[PDB]
């Protein structure tokens, strides 16, 4: 449309749609109960992202936020996506290593705090306070990355695949707070169309790329 | 009130209230842990519906949506109801057949997508796009109905009762997308007062009728 | 600020922050899987409350509701807090006594109804109807208190600690509907600044005080 960022929302829509169908077809035939879990979780993630990319594309998931005395376009639908997809991504890792339920609840809950405070920050009209919410959200993210690194007799296959996905996760997830900070939600150093591109690349890698690694491994089978 | 559809919201309120109290009293005394689950799930469903029918009745769960250059009355509270009650209904079926957790997560997640895209469609102001959301939601529903039919050594009692509830579910749930399509949320072929009547009949059958079948069966006991 | 109630939102923010860090440090080293669950649940509760107290403090979690022909300040963020923290509090009790899953689902669901109808009541613009929502919410609360009292061979340690926390819970939770009723959300008999103080004291006792009792007991260890 007249929104320069439309092309990246269109491409992301397409790529999440296509990954969803690919993982769907792939999980056809799986009867192993353990594998079943990894396919459900991993197929759902880009399915949800597909819907929220399309809602941004059609303009539904966009709102105007007054701050710095301007009307700032804020894509709120990203937070509806992440609210569900990031705990699912953490569940994939947690199941792989057979984490204790107490640790899974710590992780999902920290995650909810991360996304919910990011959303409040995105919609806050007092500019300086936006970054207070950014910092609390970032602290939640560092708690999560900590646990993925220092909170975990797995069969070798499990440990191998987990080490790769854990390294993927730390690198990609750590980039999101930076893009927000420099982008239209934060300091406004990078235009919205470039921000939208950055988040598209991170999202497709974190969802489809990550699932391609996981669903190709024997680590998911009993 | 001055809303011709009030009578059906009043009747639905009453019928969901009464079913909730009936199942409540009925589950008094049950000590079988397995039966306990079916009573909790099955009592909660019309309890939630009761509150959302009352919110429509009192006018709280109604908003105006501009589309086709008019102010269209949209009852959004239905989606708050269904967001919780339809996965619970699916949990009743899934527990009956002892489904794998991976399959339960596929089902609840597809369901969330179904209701959430229906809600976006209901609130979208660009008329043609309303039906794009309708179609994606419908695809999620067909995924769910598929799984209930081709994704499932149960004791005979389980298989019997499941076959009846599965047939009830496919027939009733399949009607909802049609009522939406022909009603005030969609093409506007049927007036709001008749739409509201249709949804009342489906809801009371899908919640109270369905629970009456289930809670009468020995299939729910270990 | 210019809001007389700010001081109590500031103190609550601080006290929830401090309890969160205290329980965090305390749970460092715990390896017992059962203890792990109680620490996760119990640390998360004031973590969430911290964020919602801060959102009230900064003004984000406040909205104006027209009723009785005035503009009534309503802190909606309390309901976002309670929606997650009160089922977690109930999960702490339920795990302690090893409740059946059917009973846990009854409890969490009744709780969701309690908070969600309280939220509708808080935002309803027709004054008399506010108290209809109050009454339904109160009925949900009485269902919950009933179950905590008449729905439950635990080792003595479990029974002891549970009896104390159950008595704490009944007394504190029962006060919330009274404060709402007499406060700015209800009859407007008590000013907002005094209401905010009352809820701060209840919240810090129900979250941090309650967790201090629980996390000090051996009841949480296998
Ligand atoms: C758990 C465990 C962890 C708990 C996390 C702690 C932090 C909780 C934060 C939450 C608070 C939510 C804030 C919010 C709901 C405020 C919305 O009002 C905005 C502010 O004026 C108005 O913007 C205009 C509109 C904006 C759009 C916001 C919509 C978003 C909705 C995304 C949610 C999804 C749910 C799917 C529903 C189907
Ligand atoms: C560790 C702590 C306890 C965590 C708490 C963090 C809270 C930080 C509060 C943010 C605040 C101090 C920054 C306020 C912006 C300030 C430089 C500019 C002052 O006024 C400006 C123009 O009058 C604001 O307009 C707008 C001009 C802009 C384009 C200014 C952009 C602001 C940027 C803020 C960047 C914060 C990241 C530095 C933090 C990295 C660590
Ligand atoms: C997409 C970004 C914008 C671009 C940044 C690309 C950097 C590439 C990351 C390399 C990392 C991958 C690790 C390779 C593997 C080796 C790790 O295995 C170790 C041995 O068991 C695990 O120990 C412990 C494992 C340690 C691994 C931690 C990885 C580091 C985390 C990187 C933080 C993020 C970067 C922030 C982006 C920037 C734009 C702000
Ligand atoms: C999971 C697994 C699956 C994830 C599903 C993928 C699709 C996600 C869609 C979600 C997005 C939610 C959209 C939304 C929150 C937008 C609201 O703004 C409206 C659009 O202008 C304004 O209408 C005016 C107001 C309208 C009213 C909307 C309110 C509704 C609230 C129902 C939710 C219930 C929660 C109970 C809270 C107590
Ligand atoms: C399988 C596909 C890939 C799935 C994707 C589906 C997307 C469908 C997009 C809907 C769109 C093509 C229909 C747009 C309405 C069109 C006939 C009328 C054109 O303009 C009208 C008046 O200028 C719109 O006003 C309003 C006049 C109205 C009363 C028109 C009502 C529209 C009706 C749409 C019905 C769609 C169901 C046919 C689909 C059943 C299959
Ligand atoms: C069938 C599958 C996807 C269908 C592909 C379509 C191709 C879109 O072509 C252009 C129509 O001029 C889209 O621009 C139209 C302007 C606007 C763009 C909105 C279209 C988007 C649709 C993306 C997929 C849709 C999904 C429909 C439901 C599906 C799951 C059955
Ligand atoms: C309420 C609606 C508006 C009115 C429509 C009423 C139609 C009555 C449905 C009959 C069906 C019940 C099946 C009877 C039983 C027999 C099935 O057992 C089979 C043997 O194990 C199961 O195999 C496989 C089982 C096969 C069963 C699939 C049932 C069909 C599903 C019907 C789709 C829906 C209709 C849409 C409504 C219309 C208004 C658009
Ligand atoms: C389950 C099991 C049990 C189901 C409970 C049954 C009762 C369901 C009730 C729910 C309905 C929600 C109502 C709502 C979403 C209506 C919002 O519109 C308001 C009314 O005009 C506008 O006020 C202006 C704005 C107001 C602010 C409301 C925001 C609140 C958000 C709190 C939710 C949190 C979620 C975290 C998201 C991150
Ligand atoms: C067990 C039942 C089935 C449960 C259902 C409960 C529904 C109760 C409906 C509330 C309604 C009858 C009270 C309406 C307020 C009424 C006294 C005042 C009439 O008009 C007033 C001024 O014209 C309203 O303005 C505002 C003046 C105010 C400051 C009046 C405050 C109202 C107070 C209501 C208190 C209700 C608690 C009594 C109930 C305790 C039991
Ligand atoms: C006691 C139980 C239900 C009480 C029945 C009441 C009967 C309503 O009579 C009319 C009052 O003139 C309702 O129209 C009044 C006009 C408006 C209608 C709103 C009333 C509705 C109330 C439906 C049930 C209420 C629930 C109260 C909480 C209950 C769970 C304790
Ligand atoms: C904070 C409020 C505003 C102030 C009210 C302070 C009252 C202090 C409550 C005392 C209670 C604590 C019980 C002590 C212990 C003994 C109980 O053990 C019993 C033997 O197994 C359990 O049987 C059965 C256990 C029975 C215990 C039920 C306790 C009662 C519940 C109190 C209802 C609430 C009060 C409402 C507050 C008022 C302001 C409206
Ligand atoms: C059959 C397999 C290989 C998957 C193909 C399904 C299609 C959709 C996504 C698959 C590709 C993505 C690889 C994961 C990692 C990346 C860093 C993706 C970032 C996007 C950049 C655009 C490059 C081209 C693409 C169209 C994939
Ligand atoms: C004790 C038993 C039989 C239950 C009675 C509790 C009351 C509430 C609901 C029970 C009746 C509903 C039967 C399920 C199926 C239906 C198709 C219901 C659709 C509604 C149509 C109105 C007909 C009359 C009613 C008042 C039940
Ligand atoms: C190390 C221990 C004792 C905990 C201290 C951590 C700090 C935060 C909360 C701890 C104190 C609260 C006790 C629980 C019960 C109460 C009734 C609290 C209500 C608040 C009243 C204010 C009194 C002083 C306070 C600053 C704690
Ligand atoms: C599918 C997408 C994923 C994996 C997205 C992850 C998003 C985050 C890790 C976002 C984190 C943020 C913060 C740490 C700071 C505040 C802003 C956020 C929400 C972008
Ligand atoms: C208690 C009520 C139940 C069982 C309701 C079920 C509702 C659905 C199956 C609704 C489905 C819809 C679609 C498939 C298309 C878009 C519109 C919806 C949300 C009505
Ligand atoms: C951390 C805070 C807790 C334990 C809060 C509990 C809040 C309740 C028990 C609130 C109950 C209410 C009703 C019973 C009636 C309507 C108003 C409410 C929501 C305050």
């Amino acid at each position: 449309t007249g929104r320069p960022e439309w092309i990246w929302l269109a491409l992301g829509t397409a790529l999440m749609g296509l990954g969803t169908l690919y993982f769907l077809v792939k999980g056809m035939g799986v009867s192993d109960p353990d594998a079943k879990k990894f396919y459900a979780i991993t197929t759902l993630v880009p399915a949800i992202a597909f819907t929220m990319y399309l809602s941004m594309l059609l303009g539904y998931g966009l709102t105007m936020v007054p701050f710095g005395g301007e009307q700032n376009p804020i894509y709120w639908a990203r937070y509806a996506d992440w609210l569900f997809t990031t705990p699912l991504l953490l569940l994939d890792l947690a199941l792989l290593v057979d984490a204790d339920q107490g640790t899974i609840l710590a992780l999902v809950g920290a995650d909810g705090i991360m996304i919910g405070t990011g959303l409040v920050g995105a919609l806050t009209k007092v500019y300086s306070y936006r970054f207070v919410w950014w910092a609390i959200s970032t602290a939640a993210m560092l708690y999560i990355l900590y646990v993925l690194f220092f909170g975990f007799s797995m069969r070798p296959e499990v440990a191998s695949t987990f080490k790769v996905l854990r390294n993927v996760t730390v690198v990609l997830w750590s980039a999101y707070p930076v893009v927000w900070l420099i982008g239209s939600e934060g300091a406004g150093i990078v235009p919205l169309n470039i921000e939208t591109l950055l988040f598209m690349v991170l999202d497709v890698s974190a969802k489809v790329g990550l699932g391609l690694i996981l669903l190709r491994s024997r680590a998911i089978f009993g």
